[PDB]
C-alpha cells in the first residue's frame, strides 16, 4: 500500500551515504573534505531508527555514491549489509547516487557507463535479482534518463534541483513530476518525437517565495536562503528545532493542504546526508527526523512514506504524456525568516510552461506580477559534453522571464505587459488570468 497516487500525500526521504561531499565519479571528488570516519554503523541505524518513529510502514531510498559502494574497510562494509538488511525488512529502495552534480563534470557515455556498474554491484549487494526504480542523480541529462529508461529499465529518477541557481544552475523545470524531452531534462517531451518515458523527480521541496532568490547570506533566521524548505540543513539545523520544524510544516503544507485540492495528490521530497550526525551531533540530526515524521503523522495522518522509485511509479501508473497533468501551488509566507508574510506566490505548470505570479497581499489593491514565465514548446538545448577539467555548470531553462531576476528583462511585469502570444499561451491554459 497505497495503490495508487489519486487523492494521496506522499514523502519520499533519501538518505545518502558517500565517502566526501561531491564525488561524482571514483576520481572526481569536487570536495576536498575526507568523510570516512563521519560514516558509522550506529549513525545510520540511528538515523533510520528515528525516520520510523511513528512510522512503522515507512521506508526510504539509501542513495550511495560509487566510492561508498566499492569501499572495502570495515565501516562501509557494515553500512551496505545493514542497508541490505534494510531493504529486506522494511522494503527500503537501495541505489545510486552520484555526487549531486555528474552531468556537469562528466561526458553523457560515462555518466551512463558509470550508473550501470553501480546499478549491478547494488543487484549483487542486494542479491536476488534486486534492481532499483529509480537513480538519485541530480544534474542528469535528457540522455542520461533516455538511457535509465531504455537500457536499464528504470523508469524514475531525481534529476530535478528543482530552482536551484549559484551548486549551478538547474532553474526552469516543472518542480512535480513529468517525463523530460529528450531536448532537455528540465523540459517536458512536448510529444511522441522527445518522449522519455522515466520519470522526473526533484530531491527537496522548496518554499516557493523562499526559492526565488539565486543564493544565500547563510542558514539562519536573520538571513535568506534559495535552498530553504523541507532540508534540513536550512531549518532544524540553521533555525533550531523549535522554529525550523515550523518551517517545515509551512512548506509541507503547500502540497498536503492546498496543493493536494488543486493537483489531487500532494507530494514532499526530501535527501538527508547521512553525515550530518557527524557534523551536527546524532541528537540533534535524530531528534529532527523524530520531529519531521511525528510532526507530518499528527498533522496528515494517512500520509504515506515511501521510496523515490515507489513514487515515481505510482505517478507513471497514473501519467502516461505530459497532456496529462496540469500543476499548480499557492502559498503565502510563514512569517518566518525569508518566508515573507506579505508575499502571495502561484505557480503554473503544464507541459508547455511554467509561470509564477507574485503579489504584496498587505498592500490594497496591488497587483500580482509575473516573476517567472519560462516556455517549453520553444526548442531547448543542453550544454555540450563537458569533462572534469571543462565543467558546463550552467543547465538552466531560461527564455522570457525567470524568477531569480538577474537579466533586466527579468523585470517582474503585470501579465497584460507580456507578448500577445506569451498572452495566448496562458489564455488556453488559463484564461481567467487575462
Amino acid at each position: 500500500e497505497p495503490l495508487t497516487i489519486e487523492g494521496n500525500r506522499f514523502v519520499t526521504l533519501c538518505i545518502m551515504i558517500r565517502t566526501t561531499p561531491w564525488e561524482v565519479s571514483r576520481d572526481v571528488k569536487l570536495h576536498p573534505r575526507d568523510e570516512v570516519d563521519w560514516h558509522t554503523l550506529e549513525g545510520v541505524r540511528a538515523l533510520r531508527e528515528a525516520f520510523a518513529t511513528n512510522n512503522p510502514n515507512g521506508r526510504l531510498t539509501w542513495g550511495f555514491t560509487m566510492n561508498a559502494l566499492e569501499d572495502g574497510r570495515k565501516n562501509y562494509r557494515e553500512i551496505r549489509d545493514y542497508v541490505v538488511e534494510c531493504q529486506k525488512k522494511y522494503g527500503d529502495e537501495v541505489t545510486y547516487f552520484p555526487g549531486y552534480f555528474p552531468a556537469m563534470y562528466l561526458p553523457r557515455e560515462r555518466v551512463n557507463r558509470e550508473m550501470s556498474e553501480a546499478i549491478e554491484i547494488i543487484s549483487k549487494m542486494v542479491g536476488n535479482g534486486y534492481r532499483p526504480q529509480s537513480i538519485m542523480g541530480g544534474f542528469l541529462s535528457a540522455d542520461n534518463l533516455r538511457y535509465l529508461a531504455e537500457k536499464e529499465n528504470i523508469h524514475v529518477a531525481h534529476a530535478v534541483i528543482w530552482s536551484q541557481h549559484n551548486g549551478g544552475g538547474a532553474d526552469g523545470s516543472p518542480s512535480y513530476p513529468f517525463y523530460p524531452s529528450t531536448e532537455h531534462f528540465c523540459k517536458p517531451a512536448q510529444g511522441k518525437s522527445d518522449f522519455i518515458d522515466c520519470v522526473n523527480l526533484d530531491g527537496w521541496t522548496m518554499d516557493f517565495i523562499c526559492a526565488r532568490r539565486s543564493g544565500q547570506t547563510g542558514h539562519g533566521i536573520d538571513g535568506y536562503n534559495s535552498r530553504r524548505g523541507v532540508g534540513p540543513i536550512e531549518t532544524y539545523k540553521g533555525w533550531g528545532l523549535d522554529l525550523g520544524h515550523r518551517e517545515v510544516m509551512h512548506t509541507e503544507a503547500i502540497h498536503f493542504d492546498k496543493g493536494l485540492e488543486l493537483n489531487g495528490f500532494g507530494w514532499v521530497a526530501n535527501i538527508w546526508e547521512a553525515q550530518m550526525v557527524h557534523e551536527f551531533g546524532k541528537d540533534l540530526i535524530c531528534d529532527a527526523m523524530k520531529m519531521w515524521v511525528t510532526g507530518t503523522k499528527e498533522r496528515w495522518p494517512d500520509t504515506h512514506f515511501v521510496t523515490f522509485g515507489e513514487f515515481g511509479e505510482l505517478w507513471r501508473k497514473q501519467y502516461k504524456s505530459n497532456d496529462d497533468w496540469n500543476y499548480r501551488f499557492v502559498e503565502r509566507g510563514s512569517g518566518l525568516g525569508d518566508s515573507y508574510n506579505n508575499l502571495e506566490i502561484k505557480w503554473f505548470m503544464n507541459k508547455e510552461f511554467r509561470l509564477a505570479l507574485l503579489r504584496d497581499w498587505h498592500t490594497k489593491n496591488s497587483p500580482a506580477y509575473v516573476i517567472d514565465f519560462t516556455r517549453y514548446d520553444l526548442q531547448a538545448h543542453e550544454p555540450a559534453d563537458p569533462s572534469p577539467e571543462k565543467p558546463a555548470k550552467d543547465w538552466s531553462l531560461i527564455n522570457k522571464i525567470n524568477q531569480k531576476a538577474l537579466r533586466p528583462q527579468d523585470k517582474p511585469v503585470l501579465i497584460d505587459k507580456l507578448e500577445k502570444e506569451d498572452q495566448d499561451l496562458i489564455r488556453k491554459y488559463y484564461p481567467e488570468l487575462l
